[PDB]
């Protein structure tokens, strides 16, 4: 029923953990590919192992997350010999992801020349928008660096490229990004990453409930739906299409991803509800959105992919 | 307890409506006046009277609200005269609050011009950040624009003047926009008005839920909290002393409120509660905030008032 097409590859469904989110070390990523997931992809790497931010640095609320990890990570050619040595086992339906957040332009270029360079033959996901990193300004909401870089990275990356974007907010906002996009190559595009930059607060201790940058994090989980689904949906409607979408945003049940799918995303990652639940709620949403699809007489994707009803 | 000091003026309590909420005609204003809120503030009114979008336009959530209401008012010129008559009866402990959102730069000068040339003894709050007009952007998305408006204000603008703001996701467009605002003698800011262009589907349907703009609505509620908590508080930290804040976003209940205090908060203006409650909220919400008070050993707000703790 869930049978998904994507970058020209076959995948069993469109499930897949949201980078960050149970994919940090080896362990993690076996876990995934013994999952129901449809796909998955690694955390986003940096040249150099990264301990990341002071802990407590994630907290789980009742309506989603918050966040400021720092980009803990176990660095670029760690995962890359992972992915390369997966590859060769033949031993998953369709190719892994692979995230890169450089913390320059010249860290991206250097690790997408690696990659173009290795024998990857997976896909690649350039994370345009880490709000976690305090003096990294989120890249893809300075539109002139986000064109400058892509148009460097195009004069030599030939692999499948998908960018993660941060939500935005204003229609004209999506207007000029998607001109941007819309002029390369680009395999798709993720929306969203974490609203940034929010703030939960401890009422009983006055007090934050994260350490780094004074308690301000990156909102996830049902908090964000609404936001994440505008994205996905706006960048639908603009997007030429050739450039495919992966919808990430408060993710839990079959029904927020009947939702997402709706509004035209193609791939699903979860975030905080994976990080909650574990690897098990791949099996449970697959058979959520199974069972919304026989009560509506749907046996495809297609049946419904991208028909959101204006009234 | 709740006896606050804002634009050298005296309130009973920090509450107020949220503009655009409860406030639409002078029996809505009546109603506020007579209700336990500390001061009321107007629809944002434009030159001419406005029946805003087609309907449907406002929905509740279970999790807040989605609306795109395109500004319906009675006009400019109704809102003055109804607070001009008001203001001479001196039946309430402290002013009025009067908003204006021009659907252009030289229509904002225009209604500031009357505001000034009036005996309009309130206080002003300009809208900066209506995301619901077709065609319209966020002006306060523009700090280029937002700059040039201001500086033209303040050659001519000599009365009591607020900004009402969208908010920000990036720790960069909150120092720039600090440094925009801290130039001016602002009497204040007004973080946050609703996020902005956000969906919400009803999936049976398989449909959106609001008839303007495909759907796309301004997001209020416990869904904007963490957003709207953090935009006040970085505000807080960069605005010079004599710029104070107003707190608006996700506000039902006295913990909310706290919380929005303890950021950096002055007043605080409640919207999607107040619309489905109606105006008693104002009597549970006072206790319920001096109940909290009271059990922490607090007397008055300035116990407590910006000493967000953190980590
Ligand atoms: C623990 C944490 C770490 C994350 N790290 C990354 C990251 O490495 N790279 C990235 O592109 N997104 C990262 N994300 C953002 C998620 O990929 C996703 O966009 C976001 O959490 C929203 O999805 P959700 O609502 O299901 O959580 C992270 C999220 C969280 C919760
Ligand atoms: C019905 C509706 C109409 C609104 N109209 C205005 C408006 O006229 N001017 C304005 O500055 N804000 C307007 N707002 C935004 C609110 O003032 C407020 O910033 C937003 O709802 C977030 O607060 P809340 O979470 O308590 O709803 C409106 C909100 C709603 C719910
Ligand atoms: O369309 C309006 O009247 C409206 C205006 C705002 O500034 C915010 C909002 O959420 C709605
Ligand atoms: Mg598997
Ligand atoms: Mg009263």
């Amino acid at each position: 029923m869930l049978n998904t097409t994507f970058a020209n590859a076959k995948f069993a469904n469109p499930f897949m953990n949201a980078s960050g989110v149970h994919c940090m070390t080896i362990e993690d990523l076996e876990e995934l590919k013994a999952s129901q997931a449809g796909a998955y992809i690694t955390k986003s790497s940096t040249l150099e192992k990264r301990e990341g931010n002071p802990l407590p640095r994630y907290v789980d609320l009742e309506l989603g997350s918050i966040n400021s990890m720092g980009l803990p990570n176990l660095g670029f050619d760690y995962y890359l010999d992972y992915v390369l040595k997966n590859q060769k086992e033949n031993a998953q339906e369709g190719p892994i992801f692979f995230s890169i957040a450089g913390m320059s332009a010249a860290e991206n270029i250097a690790m997408l020349k690696k990659i173009q360079e290795s024998d990857f033959s997976g896909i690649t996901e350039l994370n345009l928008s880490c709000p976690n990193v305090p003096g990294k300004p989120q890249l893809a909401y300075d539109f002139e660096a986000t064109e400058k870089l892509l148009k460097e990275v195009f004069t030599f990356f030939t692999k499948p490229l998908g960018v993660k974007l941060p939500p935005y907010f204003d229609l004209v906002h999506f207007d000029i990004m998607a001109e941007i996009l819309n002029q390369f190559p680009l395999t798709y595009v993720n929306s969203v990453n974490s609203i940034g930059n929010g703030l939960f607060i401890d009422p009983e201790a006055e007090s934050v409930v994260i350490k780094p940058k004074d308690g301000f994090g990156g909102i996830g989980g049902a908090y964000i739906k609404p936001t994440a689904l505008a994205n996905v949906r706006a960048f639908y409607t603009r997007l030429k299409p050739e450039i495919q979408i992966i919808g990430t945003g408060g993710i839990e049940t079959g029904q927020d991803a009947f939702e997402h799918l709706l509004c035209g995303a193609t791939m699903l990652q979860i975030g905080t509800a994976l990080h909650k639940e574990g690897p098990a709620i791949f099996d449970r949403i697959i058979k959520e959105l199974e069972e919304i699809m026989n009560q509506k007489g749907y046996q495809s994707i297609a049946d419904f992919h991208g028909k959101l009803k204006s009234l």
